[PDB]
DNA sequence: TGACCAGCTGGTC
DNA sequence: TGACCAGCTGGT
């Protein structure tokens, strides 16, 4: 019905090829949970996806939590819609990989070690107990903090 | 390795993203943008700038839902379903888009009339459950197909 | 920002 | 088949 549709059809074959490339890499839907972006991070860093929980591992066995952000829209990294010590429990264990995008375009990739994150885990932990054991609705990690505390791996 | 293929494939992927922006979709890889765009272009609907999602030329607003029947057979509704969520939901028809991976299979339409069955269920359960939010109660594709108007 | 608000979904017994 | 269990985020 909408005319632009024929353009989508011309494009679609290549899109399907990208999906195949993502499927070849453990991602089954490039349009789900940022699959399309996650692939970019994997192919660049040489990390592999893990089939909930940690998101990836390197050839050394190290597992990681991976995060994305569209700098064209926001500056604070999302974490979890219901943060609490149990969620912070999983997080504290592995280093994180933060990817920065301008839309779907990969800008950079930083890597923070658990130590680089205690600060926020402590804040959230502190606020948790205090607020009367009330979950925190997606607290954010500034892109600035990531850039100044992580290691630019890309 | 495969990084090359991705780089080759990229110009097009970027066109699709340009095409989505044009149609009010910020990221094709976020919140299923790439798929929302497919439905808009087929149905001819227009996105809405996060309650209702699209609207027709007549000005009728819709709640739009998607699914990969390769993985699941139940439509997600809301992670924290409560009588407020429901109150709004009750105001507009729904567009259900069925997919096989990234391949759009079909699209259906449901009137609030045809969803009141589930609204009542969640509401009653919410109230009698001690006012506890329901964690993403699902609407079966079989229900959608049997009570909805195929529009694709 | 710190802190509130609010989206899109799959997985399973 | 209902009812629980979880994930990816942006907006102010
Ligand atoms: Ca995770
Ligand atoms: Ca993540
Ligand atoms: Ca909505
Ligand atoms: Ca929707």
């Amino acid at each position: 019905s909408h005319p632009d549709l024929n353009k989508l059809l011309e494009l679609w074959p290549h899109i399907q090829e990208y999906q195949d490339l993502a499927l070849k890499h453990g991602i089954n839907d490039i349009f789900q949970d940022n699959g399309g972006k996650l692939l970019q991070v994997l192919l660049i860093t040489g990390l592999t996806v893990l089939p909930e929980g940690n998101d990836a591992v390197d050839n050394a066995g190290q597992e990681y939590e991976l995060k994305s952000i569209n700098i064209d829209l926001t500056k604070g990294f999302s974490t979890h819609h219901h943060m609490n010590p149990v969620i912070i429990a999983k997080y504290r264990q592995v280093p994180w990989i933060f990817a920065i995008y301008r839309g779907i375009a990969i800008e950079a990739i930083y890597r923070l070690e658990p130590k680089d994150l205690e600060f926020y885990y402590d804040k959230w932990e502190r606020k948790w107990y205090s607020d009367g054991h009330k979950d925190i609705n997606n607290p954010k990690i500034p892109v600035k903090y990531v850039m100044e505390h992580g290691t630019k791996i890309y």
